[PDB]
Formats: structure tokens, C-alpha cells, sequence
């Protein structure tokens, strides 16, 4: 299982521009975020999240969190590690794709009570899925740092571009909240039809 996820994340790192887009243009570095959302979008669409925050860190990774059920994450048979690491590992190309192309990706899950924590870097898990405390909220926060050994030219994060397809995706998805924040320059938007 350990091999095959291995090379799994080797072919998209392979080959990019194939799952996530142009990787010179800013379309791929932009789809990334766009991956993520979609997935946080599903869970609306599913009826369990209500709102969507998609955040510019200053140091150009992107976070969304969303309000959903969470991530599922018991031990998934197979593989012998948490659904949530399967499902952010094993190849709407999937959050995988994102993780491949990442040189680091932090998941944040709270669910049945607890908070649950993992790190990856370049797609491999630096540890098991842990507990790291206790919640009564539900949801999903992923945030990734895009890999320079995919990503060339444009490496930052265009405000209005992420702005224009959260606006889109509000107005597609009426009744989801989708709050926009650039921790660069404090710019904010939120999107609610
Ligand atoms: C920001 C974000 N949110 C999500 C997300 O909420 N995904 C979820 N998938 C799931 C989910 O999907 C499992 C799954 C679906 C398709 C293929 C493999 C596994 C199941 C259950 C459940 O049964 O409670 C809950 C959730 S919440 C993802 Cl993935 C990302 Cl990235």
C-alpha cells in the first residue's frame, strides 16, 4: 500500500500540469485552491457545511476550512492508517492531487469530539493522524504550501482570481457562506447570496 501511494504521488509530480493545469501560468497554482474548495463545496451540497473560509496566508500557502461533517478518521482496513490519510494520499481530481504538489500540507479535522492533526510534506505523512484535543464543532481545515519544484512564474496567490470563482461558487451553491481573507494585506470578502 506504502509503495503504491508512493508512486501514485510520483506520477502527478510527473506529470502536473495533466491533474491541476498549467503549471507556469498561475492556472494549476490556482486550481489547487480551487480543488480544495470544490471538496468543501460537495460537503455543502451534501447539506452538513454551511460555511467556507478560503484564507492567503502571509507566506503564500493557502488554507480553507470548512464547517462539515469532517474527514472520516478511523483506521481504514486496507491500509492500516486513518481514512483521512488514505483519502489525502491514494489517487474534481481529488485533495491527493493537491498533497502530491505541496512541499507541505497541514489537515486540521474535528470530529465525534476530538480535534485530529497530521502533516505532510510533498504528500508523505510525517506522522499518524493524532488527536491533539477535544471539540464540539465539526470540519475540515486544509492548508498547503504549493511546491516550487512544480510551480514556476507565478508562485503567489492572485486575491481577485480566488475572489471571482468564491463569488461564482456562492451564487451556484446559495445558502453557503464563503468568507475570502488575505493575511498579506488584511483585504477581506464574504460571499453569501
Ligand atoms: C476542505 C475539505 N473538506 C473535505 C470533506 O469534508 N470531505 C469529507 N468527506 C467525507 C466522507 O467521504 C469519504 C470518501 C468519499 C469518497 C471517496 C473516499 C472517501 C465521508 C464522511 C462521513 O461518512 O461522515 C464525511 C466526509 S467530510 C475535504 Cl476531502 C476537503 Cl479537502
Amino acid at each position: 500500500s506504502s509503495i503504491k501511494v508512493l508512486k501514485g504521488l510520483d506520477a502527478v509530480r510527473k506529470r502536473p500540469g495533466m491533474y491541476i493545469g498549467d503549471t507556469d501560468d498561475g492556472t494549476g497554482l490556482h486550481h489547487m485552491v480551487f480543488e480544495v474548495v470544490d471538496n468543501a463545496i460537495d460537503e455543502a451540497l451534501a447539506g452538513h457545511c454551511k460555511e467556507i473560509i478560503v484564507t492567503i496566508h502571509a507566506d503564500n500557502s493557502v488554507s480553507v476550512q470548512d464547517d462539515g461533517r469532517g474527514i472520516p478518521t478511523g483506521i481504514h482496513p486496507e491500509e492500516g492508517v486513518s481514512a483521512a490519510e488514505v483519502i489525502m494520499t491514494v489517487l474534481g481530481v481529488g485533495v491527493s492531487v493537491v498533497n502530491a504538489l505541496s512541499q507541505k500540507l497541514e489537515l486540521v479535522i474535528q470530529r465525534e469530539g476530538k480535534i485530529h492533526r497530521q502533516i505532510y510534506e510533498h504528500g508523505v505523512p510525517q506522522a499518524p493522524l493524532a488527536v491533539t484535543g477535544e471539540t464540539e464543532k465539526t470540519g475540515t481545515m486544509v492548508r498547503f504550501w504549493p511546491s516550487l519544484e512544480t510551480f514556476t512564474n507565478v508562485t503567489e496567490f492572485e486575491y481577485e482570481i480566488l475572489a471571482k470563482r468564491l463569488r461564482e461558487l456562492s451564487f451556484l451553491n446559495s445558502g453557503v457562506s464563503i468568507r475570502l481573507r488575505d493575511k498579506r494585506d488584511g483585504k477581506e470578502d464574504h460571499f453569501h447570496y
